[PDB]
């Protein structure tokens, strides 16, 4: 069974920590507890998870982004709720945060394009909520703020390591994280 | 002077493209230097990377002591270090993008130098913070200061004109002291 989600999770843990080209796949089957042989049942190179990991991430934080803006009862509830799932993202996967800054170049050129459009496509959802927000807004000011807010957001590989995985630590971050993207949204606004 | 030339080539095409699939050459023929002629400046593509990574750390930690030395109280310190990293952001966007993906290529000796002179910088904004908040754990100060560097740094992507970096500069500088002062407040 959930051999499969066991080498995708190992992989993800591995790839953060020591980078994609560091990482061999027997590596990723010994994290799992999966046999050398029995790996390649499962994915045929490293190169395949990185795809699954890279592709599959950025697809879904689109279709989450879109779900959120189709539920919300008003522009405001959606720019909440975009907000609410970016900190969830970024406090529960900082792992596939740091692989998709630092290994994208290391995907196949049609997986590469694939996570370049996902990515291009949640920026425009942003943008979107923003501008209908704020009826003066220009487009570059809107990809200004939302590339802030996701750089802010984006952090947290780099602030949240083994040690902040205690609950408390995990709520205190978000919280001060959630109140600075606020504040940072609300003066952006203020000054155009 | 031809050795700035192959550094700023190196600094492009790096960006651009990424450390492994740019060529010593890629660099000589991008600064208009002949193949042999670049080893007389760089041995290899390795000694680009280490001047352009140990440079830019090293610059980054003297800017923020000049800051904090040139400060009359606390609050001019962070004024100054975020006008500084500002300053940066919109200059410099291509160190930012090669130091993010590219400091694993490094040398070990190089790498550590790097991450050595990072995390001394990253010390003088914990520093300033925590003196202005007695309050603030060492926890919290980190979270705040990365989350401003993520701010800041967002230029590569926002950022392809003079009158986008004065706007960019506004904007940018407006979130990232509003955004210091709600964490404070939380």
């Amino acid at each position: 069974s959930d051999r499969r989600f066991q080498l995708l999770a190992a992989a993800e843990r591995l790839f953060a920590e020591r980078g994609f080209l560091a990482v061999r796949l027997e590596d990723i089957g010994a994290a799992a507890g999966v046999s050398g042989p029995a790996i390649y049942r499962h994915f045929p190179n490293k190169e395949s998870l990185l795809v699954e990991l890279l592709v599959g991430v950025s697809a879904r934080l689109l279709a989450g982004a879109r779900d959120v803006t189709t539920r919300s009862a008003n522009l405001a509830a959606a720019l909440d709720g975009l907000i609410e799932f970016h900190l969830d993202f970024a406090l529960g996967e900082a792992d596939l945060i740091r692989i998709q800054d630092r290994d994208l170049a290391h995907l196949p050129a049609v997986a590469e394009r694939q996570v370049r459009k996902a990515q291009r496509q949640y920026v425009e959802v942003w943008v979107g909520v923003l501008r209908e927000l704020n009826p003066g807004l220009a487009e570059a000011d809107a990809r200004l703020m939302a590339h802030a807010v996701f750089g802010l957001l984006n952090s947290t590989p780099h602030s949240m390591k083994a040690a902040d995985s205690k609950p408390a630590r995990t709520v205190r971050a978000r919280a001060v994280l959630r109140a600075m993207t606020v504040a940072a949204l609300s003066a952006a606004d203020r000054c155009l």
